[PDB]
């Protein structure tokens, strides 16, 4: 009741995976696994947290832009105003060159933008954790959106929550 679901073992209806690298073909995924349209800058595994296949495992080779989406744009439900992103991450290979994380993005427009290096240390033990992202410090088209030229990570048990779970370390705003 607390939650809505958006990538809980399986992509939740209105929802695809998007894999957009420098080439002209972008991939909208649905499935286990998948790669972006140059076939190498962005590919896509699955990965076993909690059971098979429950997470998803990115890795970058170049620019890319990995996006969990909505298939048309949805305007965030007021029941989230001041709700959360809660997201299983685990990085385990870090981004040499820095990487983006951007939440609840409109066309123009996202709600939180937040740099890796902001909580690159409390992921630094390349283990699981649970993030909670704070929303707030018009239609959404990209839930999460990643931008690296070079990283690895995975990403399971992805829901908007008015209250983050227990074990979980928020991403607050920055000062
Ligand atoms: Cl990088
Ligand atoms: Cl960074």
């Amino acid at each position: 009741s607390d939650s809505h679901p958006l990538f809980v073992r399986s992509l939740a209806k209105n929802m695809t995976w998007q894999l957009a690298d420098t080439s002209t073909q972008k991939v909208l995924a649905s499935g286990a696994s998948a790669t972006s349209g140059d076939k190498q800058s962005l590919l896509m595994q699955s990965v076993n947290l909690s059971y098979q296949e429950d997470g998803r495992g990115f890795n970058w080779r170049a620019q890319a832009a990995l996006s969990l989406s909505y298939l048309e744009p949805t305007p965030l439900d007021s029941k989230f105003s001041t709700g959360y992103l809660e997201l299983k991450m685990r990085i385990d290979k870090a981004p040499e060159q820095g990487a983006n994380l951007q939440v609840m993005c409109s066309e123009s427009n996202c709600l939180r933008d937040i740099d890796f290096s902001s909580f690159s240390q409390l992921m630094a033990d390349k283990s699981w954790h649970t993030l909670a992202i704070p929303l707030h410090c018009q239609p959404i088209t990209d839930a999460l959106r990643i931008t690296s030229q070079n990283l690895s990570l995975a990403i399971a048990d992805v829901a908007l929550t008015i209250k983050p779970s227990d074990d979980s370390i928020s991403l607050t705003c920055a000062k």
